[PDB]
This record gives structure tokens, sequence and C-alpha cells, in this order.
């Protein structure tokens, strides 16, 4: 009957833990004594707020189990030093209260009714504010990951169902049911979500970045997943489709793609604890971007605005690198299309800005021309663009290069050891057509291994390996290479 909404018209008594106790909660410890040992106080009910720590777990089948005994005594501390009932000189982070309340449950699913049990304990009977608001905060939190079980659920929901005028109480109750329909998560409560927990708001946004120098705050739950960001970037955005497109996690030197199927913030906390364990307390500082991965059929004029937002601006920097093989006549008829597209009308901004010719024409084609020549030669070709839009500039650009071999891929500049024939230094590039090797001075394709003629690829921190003729290079972008490769592989209907 959790699929219910249950009403008497009426308040019900407020519903406690204590009949569930007399089945499933262990027996209480009742009281040989000495009168040199103090005291030792506060005998009030196992199913109701105790300042003082446990000793056994709350529940039979976790009591059962003498090697969950230690784990369910740690949760409690955390549960207390969290709701600010625990002797704390010891200012510890609420992450760290957090993982130690969650991370166990997740993986032992016997101790996700005793983090319940516990929390409802502590929820029970507590006449202090400060800890009561406290412990809803951690039972919101709770129910984004893991729902009680089948015994435990009738009980937890009236448990929420006779408190509903507690701030986050109808929200623990919706969440319940999202995490039935969904799934449990695989990590703890994320840095984000315990901030928004303490601060008291169940409404989060995450600020997500664009090629284009844009960004927008995207509306994100416990239970979001990597894909459900994508198709709400997708209606923001406008697109026409996002396949092909994903989320990374730009954190440290590393520039990381996220999978689709995983929640958002299961997505966050695996990367950052990736990174964290190949550098080698303080929590590391990441950008999410939104970005096109696999550029496979695009079309330009197609979809605009993938093209004038995205396409666009992730070609654009690769082109001025100089990673295509283009003449100096391409070079003036892009570089006019580049200007038309960042400086619109503004026709003076060529002379003016300085060093601008590095933001219109590839590093390596630079020397061809003298500055003024570049910069006469580029006029007339802009010129040719007054009755154009900034948008129709960005597509003009996109088609002139779309069907270029080396158009829409990821460009690495390795060290290889394999074939004495080719350059010490080489160019590599992963696209539609496969891994395409390049010659660094003059841009000519030395040669093309396509997918269904790749057998194994491995990679370590210092380098990358490709089978078929055996590809060795020395790189510190394997993990992006071995990723990309394994990604449009992978992609097979």
């Amino acid at each position: 009957h959790h699929h219910h909404h249950h009403s008497s018209g009426h308040k019900e008594k407020l519903h406690t833990l204590e009949e569930f106790s007399y089945e499933f909660f262990r027996a209480p410890e009742k009281d040989v004594s000495m009168a040199v040992l103090p005291l030792a106080r506060a005998r009030g009910h196992l199913w109701a707020y105790s300042c003082e720590p446990l000793r056994q777990p709350l529940l039979k089948r976790v009591h059962a189990n003498v090697d969950l005994w230690d784990i369910a005594c740690q949760i409690f501390v955390a549960i207390l030093r969290y709701m600010g009932d625990y002797p704390s000189r010891q200012a510890w982070p609420t992450l760290e209260l957090t993982d130690q309340i969650f991370t166990l449950a997740l993986q032992h699913p016997a101790l996700q009714d005793e983090v319940y049990c516990q929390i409802l304990k502590q929820l029970t009977h507590n006449s202090n504010r400060h800890s009561e608001e406290r412990g809803w905060q951690l039972l919101w939190l709770c129910t984004g990951l893991f729902p009680p079980s089948k015994g435990l659920l009738p009980h937890a929901q009236k448990f929420i169902d006779t408190r509903r005028g507690k701030l986050l109480a109808p929200d623990c109750s919706r969440r319940i049911q999202k995490v039935l329909r969904t799934g449990p998560r695989k990590q703890p409560p994320h840095q984000v979500e315990v901030e928004a927990a303490e601060q008291n708001v169940s409404r989060i946004c995450h600020k997500i970045y664009f090629p284009n120098d844009t960004s927008e705050m995207l509306e994100v739950v416990a239970n979001t997943r990597v894909r459900d960001v994508c198709d709400s970037i997708a209606t923001r955005l406008q697109l026409a489709s996002w396949e092909g497109c994903s989320l990374f996690i730009k954190i440290s030197d590393k520039v990381i793609s996220q999978k689709e199927g995983d929640f958002f913030f299961d997505s966050l906390r695996e990367v950052s604890d990736w990174v964290k364990k190949n550098k080698p307390p303080v929590t590391l500082p990441y950008q999410v971007y939104f970005m096109r991965k696999l550029w496979l059929n695009i079309s330009p004029g197609k979809d605009v605005n993938a093209d004038t937002i995205l396409h666009y601006h992730q070609e654009l920097p690769k082109y001025l690198r100089g990673f295509h093989k283009c003449s100096r006549e391409d070079a003036i008829h892009l570089a006019g299309l580049i200007y038309k597209a960042q400086f619109n009308n503004d026709r003076s901004q060529l002379a003016s800005v300085p060093k601008i010719l590095r933001e219109l024409v590839p590093e390596n084609l630079t020397r061809l021309m003298s500055s003024e020549e570049w910069k006469k030669s580029i006029l007339l070709a802009y010129d040719k663009h007054k009755d154009k839009t900034v948008e129709e500039a960005k597509v003009a650009f996109l088609k002139w290069i779309c069907r270029w071999p080396t158009f829409g891929s990821a460009f690495f500049e390795v060290k290889q050891t394999s074939e004495p024939s080719y350059p010490d230094v080489i160019l590599i590039a992963i696209n539609r057509h496969g891994v395409l090797l390049i010659h660094p001075k003059t841009k000519d394709l030395l040669t093309t291994y396509p997918f269904t003629k790749i057998s194994s690829w491995s990679s370590g921190s210092t380098y990358f390996h490709m089978a078929l003729s055996r590809l060795l290079c020395e790189t510190s972008l394997g993990y992006k290479m071995d990723d990309l490769l394994t990604s449009y592989v992978q992609q097979l209907l």
C-alpha cells in the first residue's frame, strides 16, 4: 500500500517504531553491578531518541551477524555527530559523516533498514529542535539512495505521513516513491547533495558549460541520470538531437566522459575518487561540460542550434591549432567566416586588436603572408558576408570543412617508437573513419586503421598501445584515447 495516499481528515497519533520493534528489533538491554562503577544513565526506549551511543545493532537481522555490529555502532556515532548530539570538539567535515553513515549500507543491503531505523529512532521523542532538523536532513539524504524493505516501508511511510508538517517530510515520501522506480544509488551523497540538505533546501541546480563560452543551470535530483541531464540540455538549447553528445568532468589534468546510464551524483563521486587515487583529503574542484563526443553522420544546416552552439566552437580551436591539411586560399576564405562569426559588422577590430591573426588563422600557416597581407585578404573575404548572419557564417564554415578526413576528430600529439618509417613525434586523430596517423610537418595521412581491423588497445599513465602491425605511443592522454576508441567501436545497432 505504498502506492497509496492515506487520509482520515484529522491528525493521527505520531507513528513510532514501538510496534515494529517488538518483532524486528533485538532485545533491549535492561540493566553484575558494583557501587564503584558509574550509574550509566538514560535508560529510555530503543526505538526512541538516545544521546547515548549504541553497543549492539537495533535490528535482529543485523544483530545476528557479529561482523555488522561494528559498522552499525560507527553509523550511529556519525548520526550523533551529524545531528549535534555528540561531544564533537574535533569538527568533522559533514561529508566524512555522511560517507560513514551511508557508504557501507549501499554495499550491504542488510544495513539499509538499520540506517532507516537509527534515523527514525533519533527523530522519535527528540526535544532538541536543532537535532530534529538535522535528523530530517539525513532521512532526506537516505530516501534518495535506497528505500526501506517490504517489512519496514509501511512503518517508514506512516512515520513521514503523521509528520507531514515537517519541512522536508513531503519530499522524503516523494523520494521513496522515486528510488523504488529507478533503483538504488551506487555512491553515498555528494558534496552538493549534503550542502543542500544542510541548508534545508530540496532543489538543486548544477552549472553546465558549453563550447560557446556559455553556461546553464540544470535542475538535478538524487535519482537524476547523466542521460536525463542531456535530455534537459537538448530541450534548453533546442537541439533536434543530442545523439553522440556527452557530459564531461574537467578535473585535475583530465577531461573524463560520463556514462549516460549512471546516476549524475554517482558519476561525479566515481570520477573524483578515480582522479584522487591516480594523483599521489580536500575536495577536488571540477567543471561539468556538455560537448559532442562522436562525430558520426554530422550534416551542417540540419541542426543549426547544435552547429552554432556546439560544432563551430568545437571545430574552431582544432582548425586554429593547424591540425588540418589546408591551403593559404582556404585560410583566407575561412578567416573571413571566423571574423564574421565573432565581430559581425565591426570591421575595425582587424586593425585595432593586437595578435588577432592568432584567432583567425591556423598557427602553422601564419608565416605564409605578412600581418598587413592577411589583414588585406581577410577584409575582402569578410566583405562577402555582409548579408549573412553570425549563425549563417558558422554553418558555412562547417559546410566547407565537414567532408575533410580529419573533420570532427580528437587529436593527440604522441611520441611513437613502433614504426621507424614514420617520424618520432606523430599526430593521432580518432573520428568516424578510425584511428588516423598524420605527419606533424606536412599534414599528410600516413595511415588509417579502421575500427573493423583493430583487435586490442591498452593504456597506462605513461603510454597507449594498439594492435592489428602494432602501434606504440608515449602519451599522458592514454585514458582519453582508450575511452574514445572503446566508445567509437561500441557504436553498433
